[PDB]
């Protein structure tokens, strides 16, 4: 199959809400919530019912919620990491994927990122894990947007495919 | 006229027992056909969506024949288009890809615009061509030339048309 990496994450299944190896950030005000949606607009039908999501409240307009990966096995290989979003709504708010190095002292570099409606669907992104000695763990930023419908929702994160480095990058479309 | 691609050109080829080629036609005159698969096991699969794809089996014995799948008619009078998709031809003797474009009846003919031979990589790839601005109408032509390997074969998927690449964009090395 694969190798285990760790990185990869569903968010488990109806019985089992999971982050698998992933972690909430302790920098910041909020964090993911894992649900089970079997109804409405926004599902994971291949997967069982679940992914992460953070919902739009003009409430809490700005403040972030940051899932941080393990450590990306960057040495020998680079990755591609797949994921999928749903970002439908003019106000559902800002995605952001990071790479955070530790090594001037901890820094994240922006990679990926969407602000506002990117469609009434799930999109698929990609971000290339590019080869690295210096070591790496990726974050998954939501910024809350002011709408109060809807919201981001991420799911099916995963580096295991065989696409080549050069098509891997799949940027927002917006 | 403007939203053709979603009527039967655009193809993923499917999901699970669903196989389709959308409203792509096998050419009767030539000896074999394309297939289309369920991501399974292997490395060639559609693993983002664990969805289909299409395929041409390598094999001494056919070596040299093609399959050959034709697209609806484009609708090219009032513009270009960006003709997007993905393959994998893993192996030395995988085969030959092929794209072209045939055009309508009267003086039917065919122009070879993409040709990929032997082994490309272990990954899948995306082409790109440019469906150029016609007033002659053409069906678009996705044919596989079977290789002499015993093991592996071509793979397709995910063909597509998007607006949003430029003419100059609609290019590899991009
Ligand atoms: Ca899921
Ligand atoms: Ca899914
Ligand atoms: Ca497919
Ligand atoms: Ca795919």
């Amino acid at each position: 199959e694969f190798p285990d990496y760790g990185f990869n994450c569903e968010f488990g299944w109806g019985s089992h809400k999971t982050f698998c190896h992933w972690e909430h950030d302790n920098h910041v005000q909020l964090k993911w919530s894992v649900l089970t949606s079997k109804t409405g607009p926004i599902q994971d039908h291949t997967g069982d019912g679940n992914f992460i999501y953070s919902q739009a409240d003009e409430n809490q307009k700005g403040k972030v919620a940051r899932l941080v990966s393990p450590v990306v096995y960057s040495q020998n290989s680079a990755h591609c990491m797949t994921f999928w979003y749903h970002m439908s709504g003019s106000h559902v708010g800002t995605l952001r994927v990071k790479l955070r190095y530790q090594k001037p002292e901890e820094y994240d570099q922006l990679v990926w990122m969407a602000i506002g409606h990117q469609g009434d669907h799930w999109k698929e992104g990609r971000v290339l894990l590019h080869k690295s000695l210096k070591l790496y763990q990726v974050i998954f930023e939501g910024e809350i947007g002011k709408g109060n419908l809807g919201g981001i929702a991420v799911d099916d994160i995963s580096i295991n495919n065989h696409i080549s480095q050069e098509d891997c990058a799949k940027p927002a479309h917006h």
